[PDB]
């Protein structure tokens, strides 16, 4: 309970466009960083330290990105850095390097005397969200033992994920032509070990962009994704009710759910 922030949650509260905090941003240029540049999002009117999240896009022919996740999560009491589209990285191994570089940068910002997020980050509580080959990257990083929560979005990779060590929620896109679920998200989920808390949420008729945020799927992304980071970065069991209990497949937007509820303490 020591890391819990904000009011007792409800479905309506999670599905609302914004969380309880106003949000500010700080731009990070590619010139001064090793991960491609991005935007740090953080809540105003908080005190103490909070978990930090890196959000990475990794689709080679992307026409837009994942920045919806930045304000969404920051408004719920996270420091959240969205990474810009970056052709300097590509395949999943390089995306894992990119993610680690970004996490390193965000950890370093906690002690940077010019950073607006100086002293706001609990450097021991880090999460990653990543799209496409960046979702492959997220699963790789989730195997390394530093991050405490992972959310791959429409992941693409060519390896296996039996060694993932962080609680992992995979968003799969049913009609994905870029990273077909039968070759990517679904086998990746099935490879995850039994000693982690995990979930698989396939979005009905989703294209490869289905979990990027900012379109018609925000309710499912909010309920699952905010709850995942609350539960597993903040140890906030007030959010367990949204992850474990509901008949998820009753939601018309969820074409398949898998998981290993309950997520015991």
């Amino acid at each position: 309970q020591s890391y819990e922030r904000g009011p007792d949650p409800t479905v309506a509260f999670l599905e609302a466009s914004s969380g309880p905090y106003s949000v500010r941003t700080s731009r990070v240029s590619g010139l001064v960083s090793g991960f491609g540049g991005g935007t740090i999002h953080y809540p105003t009117g908080t005190t103490g330290t909070m978990a930090a999240i890196v959000v990475i896009p990794g689709f080679v022919s992307a026409e837009s990105s994942i920045d919806w996740w930045g304000p969404k999560l920051a408004s719920h009491g996270f420091v959240v850095m969205t990474i810009d589209t970056n052709t300097g990285f590509d395949q999943p191994p390089s995306r894992a390097r990119q993610i680690n570089n970004a996490l390193d940068y965000l950890v370093d910002q906690n002690s940077s005397r010019t950073s607006p997020v100086n002293g706001m980050i609990d450097t021991e509580r880090l999460g990653v969200i990543g799209w496409s080959m960046g979702g492959g990257g997220t699963l790789r990083v989730a195997s390394e033992g530093r991050i405490k929560a992972a959310i791959p979005l429409a992941p693409w990779d060519t390896t296996r994920f039996s060694g993932v060590q962080a609680p992992t929620l995979i968003f799969a896109c049913e009609s994905d032509l870029i990273a077909p679920v039968r070759s990517h998200a679904s086998p990746f989920y099935n490879q995850l070990p039994n000693d982690i808390d995990k979930a698989y949420v396939e979005i009905n008729n989703g294209s490869h962009y289905c979990a990027n945020g900012g379109g018609l799927n925000n309710d499912v992304l909010s309920r699952f994704g905010v709850s995942w980071m609350k539960r597993f970065l903040d140890n906030d069991t007030r959010y367990s009710q949204f992850l474990c209990g509901p008949r998820h497949e009753s939601d018309r937007k969820i074409s398949e759910y898998r998981g290993n509820c309950p997520y015991l303490e």
